[PDB]
């Protein structure tokens, strides 16, 4: 006979701001061509990557998230006191525990707010953004920080001519909160665990710890499998995201697919049939593939250069590791 | 002028069932404390732990989660096809990527469903349950699997007399779906990022990998500090959870605090002012502290012994690493 109470928050939520942080060190294609048999021109034409950013030895996924969050808050004209929760989405927090979220919250002056780490491969941002919107509309929070951060450089095998030039470091955060009108569309997501090996850490940490003299872990990438999967299936996920958002393809002002490979994204543009003048994120050129931090970093690049503008309707499509994807239509932040 | 659409789902949701998997191997206190000369009785008197289960070498956080989910599905009279998404909460998936969720979904035959891994230290379950409820009410899924799973045994330092006897292995999943009347109360969560070192892996994986000859990483647990914090703060957390759920202390039929210390749980029962005949979860006796899987495993133990019955009003309070906590009032599942 006892009835559990039901709570609810603001139905209309949106991106109040985006803040980005990219490590200082610039690493050129030729800088890694010392241990690989390819060239600078080959890399660019195959991936679209010219340069990449590597974080300093004293930096981590957590420290870069702190920096990204401070910038997002500043750009939103808010402080941690206005934040009710923080979701850190990453794949490079090199500690089984504790999670990064609490320490990140403390570093902003809000050591006590709720928060957790979200891992869904490269698509962690999409899932995190959706979970934040879900929590806020549900009344569990009013304003949140969602920060994608990655320090992939230490996981790269310089001798792997297959991906040594793909991954990079960086972090970008968005402030999610109430907005006059809906700014975040329904979440469209899924996965394919049958191809979980397409992007992976080859040796688990325990197997390594129980035999420290053997081969150490490194990130491996089966290029052909990822290309075939993403290039041919993300078109349909993108249409599902727009449909769920109740928007037509021609109404999309900006397209921000995961910055995994220029060639894959170029095919997605053709497949999605967006307006000929739609702006497409190409932050991969000098940022490389920063996994979970990829789309928020790309959004920031588009906004700081003027290519994209506040209010623009953007199609976000994250795809990657575990072979999971998350997409949604959103209104670009300020 | 374009209006981003808003979707909606079942307003009332609850735990349809719970499924638990406890590895076969029983490990006595002397077995992990054979490397220390401490009293067998002292461990039980101080923490309430007698034995714990350790997973086999061919098992992992992911494989145990899969089995837990199969059982949860069976107990709810549902099939993998009835599941729209799965959230795996753990702190012992020893791979930076790919995440465990896609793999678990594939293994269950729940092809392509959305999913992700959530790490909030030991309180991952409460956060994941709250996220599942939020996603369902938001219309992003109708029925979900939330599974806590941990394989902490490989991270235990047999020579650490401070925590060698604390952690254990196991997994438990719940099915979250629409229900006639609200079954999941509002989420009450938070943390203390300034005490991130209280429970932690002492050496990050990269530092170790760059010095394989040096010391191996292990999970450290500062008992004094963690229990001091728990005793001091969980009482208020429990009250906020009950208040949010609109229920009085005398209305709770089952109390399911994290299984970390029996004495603390006794202290909380009193502080929370629950009825003397309220059933208190003590699965810790032969399960130990299974971190993220602790609460759902404790719910199952209470239900399989008959101590608790489906429909009973229960108070869940998770707390642990990163110094996170997550609590909510819920109706016990099948």
């Amino acid at each position: 006979m006892t009835e559990i109470a039901t709570t609810s928050g603001a139905r209309s939520v949106g991106l109040l701001s985006v803040g980005a942080y990219r490590p200082e060190r610039v690493v050129t294609n030729d800088e890694i061509c010392q241990h690989i048999d390819s060239s600078d021109e080959w890399i660019y034409t195959a991936t679209g990557i010219k340069t990449r950013r590597f974080a300093a030895d004293d930096e981590s996924a957590a420290s870069m998230a702190t920096e990204a969050c401070r910038r997002a808050l500043s750009n939103a004209g808010l402080s941690a006191a206005d934040i009710d929760g923080v979701i850190v989405t990453t794949n490079t927090h090199f500690l089984q525990t504790p999670p990064a979220a609490p320490m990140v919250a403390a570093s902003l002056g809000a050591k006590g707010i709720l928060g957790f780490d979200l891992s869904a491969g490269c698509a962690g941002f999409g899932y995190a953004l959706g979970a934040a919107a879900d929590m806020i509309r549900g009344g569990g929070a009013a304003t949140m920080l969602v920060v994608g951060t990655e320090k992939l450089s230490p996981t790269i095998d310089m001798y792997d001519a297959g991906n040594c030039f793909i991954f990079a470091d960086g972090a970008a955060a968005v402030v999610v909160g109430e907005t006059p009108f809906q700014g975040i569309g329904p979440t469209v997501a899924g996965s394919d665990g049958e191809q979980a090996d397409a992007i992976r850490q080859d040796i688990d940490w325990i197997t390594f710890a129980q035999n420290p003299s053997g081969p150490r872990p490194f990130v491996r990438l089966e290029g052909p499998a990822v290309f075939r999967w993403a290039a041919f299936k993300m078109g349909d996920v993108g249409r599902r995201a727009m449909d769920a958002a109740g928007v037509r393809p021609d109404q999309i002002d900006v397209f921000v697919p995961h910055q995994a490979n220029s060639r894959i994204n170029e095919l997605l543009v053709k497949n999605l049939q967006l307006r000929p003048d739609a702006v497409v994120a190409n932050d991969i050129e000098h940022t490389g593939n920063t996994s979970a931090a990829s789309i928020p970093l790309a959004m920031a690049e588009l906004l700081t250069t003027g290519a994209a503008k506040p209010g623009d309707l953007a199609l976000l499509i994250g795809y990657g590791a575990g072979l999971s994807y998350a997409a949604q239509v959103v209104r670009m932040p300020k």
